[PDB]
């Protein structure tokens, strides 16, 4: 699987931890000059997966097209209590204040939609943002984002693209883990193309 000429493996076991997960699918996060599309980074979204099967049996048989239609489905996706893993890769460079800035907002934002940014949720999203504040994100710089459960992540950063032995950094808070999560597969997302070979993978490995 390539996004862009990225490689994706098939699987991944997350830096520090040790149980081995699948990749659902792939895209990119793009943005657009004059309407013309410009990819920014990859995202490949990795789960446990005969696991995570068994908290999706209400969607077997549906094709890839019918789960992109329905919002209960990414919502069933972000909420399983499995194991979840999104690996990113940049394209195009940013500075760390750069993405730890743009993360910031998409995470705020979706907070703001539920009403959950409070002082907690606040100060834990500052952290965040300094922690990428104090890195640089060149092309081929990796980013991985692991949630050992729905409420818990760990960050680590490699700016070769290789596997980190442990994560770096963790945040406790629960509303911003699974705020960030949205990010990536809410329905407000900044890469629908990953949502739909997610739809596309889960499809294919219920059947």
């Amino acid at each position: 699987v390539t996004v862009d000429g990225i490689e994706f493996p098939p699987t991944i076991t997350p830096p520090g931890s040790s149980k081995s997960l699948t990749l659902l699918g792939a895209g990119v996060r793009g943005v657009e000059i004059e309407t013309i599309q410009i990819k920014m980074t990859a995202i490949g979204v990795y789960a446990e997966p005969e696991v995570i099967a068994s908290h999706l049996q209400k969607w077997k048989g549906k094709s890839a097209s019918e789960l992109v239609e329905d919002d209960g489905f990414f919502k069933d996706l972000v909420q399983a209590p499995v194991e979840k893993l999104v690996k990113i890769t940049i394209i195009k460079g940013f500075k760390g204040s750069q993405y730890g800035g743009a993360l910031e907002e998409s995470i705020r934002d979706r907070l703001a939609a539920l009403d959950k940014y409070s002082e907690a949720e606040e100060e834990s999203l500052e952290e965040l943002r300094e922690f990428f504040q104090t890195k640089s994100l060149p092309k081929g710089s990796v980013i991985f984002f692991h949630w050992p459960s729905p409420s818990t992540l760990q960050i680590s950063v490699s700016t070769d693209g290789s596997l980190p032995e442990e994560a770096e950094a963790t945040v406790e808070n629960a509303n911003v883990a699974a705020a960030l999560l949205d990010v990536f597969l809410g329905e407000n997302s900044v890469s629908p193309s990953t949502k739909a070979s997610v739809a596309e993978g889960i499809s294919a490995l219920l059947m």
